């Protein structure tokens, strides 16, 4: 599946229930600014989920800030890659493996998303968050779709711990059945 | 989980893409004199998802409707049960890896819905359908909830064959990465 089909997945078990699916077309977006102003007012007893499309990098993923203190405030980045942009091919399994389970600080992704959106982002940032050695040799900067303005769009949502248990009880409870399907 | 969160996840991996995400409380529903005049016109070319909501056997549960011709058309049933009612407790992967994978004829659990939507019970009928092993004896005919009219609600969607591959392999995915997602 592509990045943006696993991203999309992803919100979906954060998000579903009983009366309301997630529909990545459907749903309202944030701009850079716009997001800047809502995680300044974020409280710290409250978990949000993050989707971001970059257009710069060719890529979407998802941030998932649990909650925590807003002095440091850590975060997850989950992701899987085709390879096409600037980043190389990663399968899901081998990101959520590794270096999907080291928290990161909101801040850092947050700063790349200020450079980026601005061409002022360097290699060693981007490979340092997406790359899952941290080599900038494996970036490929001819890769770069740099537009102007809205290179980056934003969903955010508050989420639930009991919900996103329940979904993932729900695909793993699927997931020898479903192989099985045709 | 539960037999309709089951039939619910189910569908979503049939019908889930791009500007679509399924949605149980919101789709339209079907009476059975609906359905039965939806199955006498069915497209041979199209393959469809029917989501069943059994209310006299207390049970829902999917029924797949490949292409193929209308004379003895075949079918597929998918189903996991708590064991609360007349059927008794089966997880989805036992059915799934047994049961399931052989095809049924889609005259016989409509001639099914017929029957018990007009209360002739038929506990051989139920339990070829329905139980794992095809044992009338693990049954509860007891728990069987006949209702005078509107026992089955129906939800018919078509289905494109390249979007369920493409959802199984999302779901095998996110499985295998599930643990980072929980904190």
């Amino acid at each position: 599946p592509s990045c943006g089909v696993t991203a999309n997945a992803i919100m979906k078990l954060f998000l579903d229930k009983d009366g309301f699916s997630y529909c990545f077309e459907n749903e309202q977006t944030l701009s850079l600014e716009q997001l800047q102003e809502r995680l300044s007012c974020m409280p710290e007893c409250k978990s949000f989920v993050l989707r971001v499309n970059d257009g710069a990098l060719g890529h979407a993923y998802i941030v998932d800030i649990p909650k925590g203190e807003n002095s440091c405030r850590p975060a997850f980045l989950y992701q899987s890659d085709l390879g096409e942009g600037v980043t190389r091919k990663l399968r899901f399994e081998d990101w959520m493996t590794h270096k999907a389970l080291t928290p990161i600080l909101l801040d850092d992704i947050c700063n790349y998303f200020s450079c980026m959106s601005q061409n002022k982002t360097d290699l060693e940032q981007i490979a340092t968050l997406f790359d899952i050695d941290g080599n900038v040799k494996m970036l490929r900067k001819e890769n770069i779709q740099y537009q102007k303005h809205d290179n980056f769009s934003f969903q955010l949502f508050e989420y639930d711990t009991d919900n996103i248990e329940k979904n993932i009880e729900i695909i793993k409870s699927l997931c020898s059945g479903a192989a099985a399907l045709e």
